């Protein structure tokens, strides 16, 4: 229900940003400016347990506050640890 907290972190779990954000869209948008990707690059978004990936809103709603997700870019993946 409306905006929620949530951890993104970059591919390599080095820089570690929060954000607060109400759509999977919005969590798009703030955690590519807060990692200082350019606003048009794409990206996918992971899970940082698992890999797992999210590309919607509704399992983007799914998620609990202050989950951990990474960001990531241009062919990098996930990895364990």
């Amino acid at each position: 229900r409306g905006k929620r907290p949530l951890k993104i972190w970059d591919s390599w779990r080095n820089v570690r940003k929060g954000v607060v954000v109400g759509t999977f869209e919005e969590l798009l948008v703030r955690g590519k400016d807060k990692l200082g990707v350019p606003a048009s690059e794409p990206v996918r978004v992971v899970l940082e347990c698992d890999g797992t990936q999210i590309e919607d809103g509704e399992y983007f709603r799914t998620l609990a506050n202050n989950t951990v997700l990474l960001l990531l870019r241009q062919g990098e993946r996930w990895l364990e640890h």
